[PDB]
């Protein structure tokens, strides 16, 4: 138990934990399943170590007692001076993303409409959006409160999975990795875009980088972020430049979990591991570069400096904050997870 | 599924649930439909979980196999060393109330006469009564005992519907829900307030809440208690203070169901939902009072101390009593309602 066992989200997550592998010299070492929730399963069971997670799924692996060890830092506004390790952590804005086209789309018309999601339990994605219809609306029907949806995660017969795609020859459409072309943030932006989908649910950051010649990737090359705006809770649209005051919440930032008796094992190889394989460190690009993909958004957010450091070791409570922890409770009372009951009788 | 769905009975007691819903952090989540007979409906497919009946419609879903969970309790006449939950609950005096200028008018002399009922099937507007005057006539013709009436539920197109006023622009004449000015205790009282009827069948308390001053609506603002008689069994008139030797009988009160694989989870969630907004809950009156309505007696009684546990889980016959319950059994001869005819083979 010296090597770190990865657990790889697809074979596109797949590939490039491989490759890592080999640079690391089996320092970090591969396992793989099709879903995260199927990789936090491989951590409980020991069968591997560590990933990195959106604060949603950080939930999920919080209830079955893992724990948040570094976190995803990207590029500050400001004290640029202090190391990015150290550099205390913003986190992201979850906002909801329209074409400027379609004519009086408000926050308050959303039902019937066709929605666009990273994927079932996500921060941006599910959480923050169905957290907030389901609290207006006081009912746990969100299952039928957009005609239809890609919700990777989802049943894939339901009206949640629809519009979703699958992969290059249509198949395990709905299936939550990069494989399903709608997955993830890219993917949910992609389907608002390929106008799939009325609403997209993702993070400012990715309306940004997929837009402005800002991605050389064909349905995002000719895109201009005057054709999308935001939508606010009080009723307005706003430029997507204005996401500051027309954001859903404030999400925690992806993190790296574990067991609990793992963290400072893995702690201490991560930090190590980026020091080599990291935006500025010793072997990339001239080896490989950890916090870019082929694709996109593999094992790390492309957006990614660094893993920075926690205070004072916190729960995934802690980490997330009492607020978010509330509103996902409150949203779960409206739903059954087999995993979620598992843990709950194999942690008690 | 931990979230409760609450049944709605009509949209000004939706806005109420949805206002619960929100406060209880989804603990509570609503579901509506237009009539009480539907929201059983929903309640029987599992659509939603748990209402508040009167008794008459506490029989209903007993039928259909519903279950009582906890009955309502109001402010005790006598001392109750006893906590609210735990102290016996005591019944409510069901009444015939008339305009004291109504010369003439006695039980004895009912017949052609214009009545206001609650609405069809409830205990002290329609059981109550009419199962007298159909023993006592020795017809089942009770349809046409009075020349018109209001008893919302009833046929809209027939003379028992004849009084009723429906909402603001007179829409939804006779639906039995709160939208109809005329529906439940209030609103059969307010239709004797208006002599758009002689005759009121409602309960002891609706008088006094609604008399002397005792509430804010203009329609009762200035009603005397004085302008009031009540009808007995044996002919003669007395004052509203005396509606203990001058009532028609003693209805066992308005009680929470379910289905009998939600009872428990219903009862937990309900005895700590009370603790938290019922009259002397943390959070009434800065967050939400159960026990109060915008208008009148939504979801609950408004006259409610808390919920109060039953004996040892008790069925609908055992919380009605064998007297009720064979009083309503020979009235229903005389009649027949959808949901009745539809679960009759349940319990034959
Ligand atoms: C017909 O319908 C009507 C429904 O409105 C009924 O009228 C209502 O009846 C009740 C009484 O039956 C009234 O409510 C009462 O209000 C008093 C205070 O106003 C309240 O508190 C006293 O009662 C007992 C006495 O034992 C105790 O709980 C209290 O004692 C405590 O406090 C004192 C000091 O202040 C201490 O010394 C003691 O040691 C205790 O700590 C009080 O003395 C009553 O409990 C009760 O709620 C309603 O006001 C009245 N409603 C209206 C609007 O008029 C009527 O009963 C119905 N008739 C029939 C036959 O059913
Ligand atoms: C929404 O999402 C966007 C992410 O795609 C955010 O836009 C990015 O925001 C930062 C602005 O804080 C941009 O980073 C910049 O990068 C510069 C270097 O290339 C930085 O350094 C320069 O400026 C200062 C001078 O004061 C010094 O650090 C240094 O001398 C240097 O000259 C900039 O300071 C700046 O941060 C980033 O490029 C933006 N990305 C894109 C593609 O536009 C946006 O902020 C997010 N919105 C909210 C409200 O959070
Ligand atoms: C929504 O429902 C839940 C019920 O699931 C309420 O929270 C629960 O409330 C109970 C009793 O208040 C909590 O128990 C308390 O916890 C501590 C620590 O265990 C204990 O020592 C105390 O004496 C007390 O019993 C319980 O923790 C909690 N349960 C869960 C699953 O969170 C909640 O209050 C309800 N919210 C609203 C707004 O109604
Ligand atoms: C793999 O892990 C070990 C850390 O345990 C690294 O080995 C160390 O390398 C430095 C020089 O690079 C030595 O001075 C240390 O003494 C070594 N420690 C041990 C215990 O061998 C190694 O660098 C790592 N390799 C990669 C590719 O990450
Ligand atoms: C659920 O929604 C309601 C309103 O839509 C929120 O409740 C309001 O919040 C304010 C500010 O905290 C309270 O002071 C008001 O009393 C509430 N208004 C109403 C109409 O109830 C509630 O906080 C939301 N819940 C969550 C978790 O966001
Ligand atoms: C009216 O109701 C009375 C009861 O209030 C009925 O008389 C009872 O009938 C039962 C069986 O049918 C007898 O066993 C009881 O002895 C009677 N009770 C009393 C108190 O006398 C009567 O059948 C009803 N009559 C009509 C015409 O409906
Ligand atoms: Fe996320
Ligand atoms: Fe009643």
């Amino acid at each position: 138990y010296t090597r770190v066992v990865w657990c790889a989200v697809g074979p596109e997550e797949q590939k490039k934990c491989q490759q890592w592998s080999q640079q690391s010299g089996q320092n970090v070492t591969c396992a793989t399943a099709s879903t995260t929730d199927d990789c936090i399963v491989l951590v409980l069971k020991g069968e591997a170590d560590a990933l990195n997670l959106d604060g949603g799924y950080i939930y999920t692996a919080g209830k079955c007692g893992l724990v948040p060890v570094l976190a995803e830092n990207r590029k500050s506004s400001k004290h640029s001076s202090l190391d990015c390790v150290l550099r205390p952590t913003e986190g992201y804005l979850a906002v909801a993303v329209v074409k400027k086209a379609n004519e009086g789309l408000t926050w308050n018309s959303l039902k019937d409409k066709k929605s666009c999601h990273t994927a079932v339990d996500r921060t941006a994605g599910w959480n923050i959006p169905m957290g907030l219809i389901v609290n207006q609306t006081g009912s746990c029907a969100f299952d039928e409160f957009f005609s239809q949806s890609c919700a990777p995660g989802a049943d894939p017969k339901s009206r949640l999975c629809a519009l979703c795609a699958g992969d290059d020859q249509g198949l395990d459409k709905c299936v939550p990795n990069s494989k399903e072309k709608y997955y993830g943030y890219t993917g949910a932006f992609r389907c608002l875009a390929e106008d799939v989908g009325d609403v997209a649910f993702v993070k400012n950051d990715t309306v940004w980088e997929n837009t402005n010649g800002e991605s050389t990737a064909d349905w995002a090359k000719n895109l201009n972020r005057e054709d999308f705006r935001l939508l606010c809770l009080d009723g307005t649209r706003k430029p997507v430049t204005e996401a500051q005051s027309c954001h859903l919440a404030v999400a925690p930032n992806h993190a790296v979990v574990s067991r609990s008796d793992r963290a400072a094992h893995v702690k201490q190889v991560l930090l190590h591991q980026q020091a080599l394989f990291g935006k500025n460190g010793k072997n990339c690009p001239d080896k490989f570069c950890l916090f870019k993909s082929e694709t996109k958004n593999l094992l790390f957010n492309d957006n990614t400096e660094c893993l920075a450091k926690l205070g004072g070791r916190p729960t995934y409570e802690e980490y997330l904050g009492t607020e978010y922890v509330t509103a996902i409770a409150n949203l779960k009372k409206c739903s059954t997870s087999p995993l979620l009951e598992a843990c709950a009788f194999l942690t008690r």
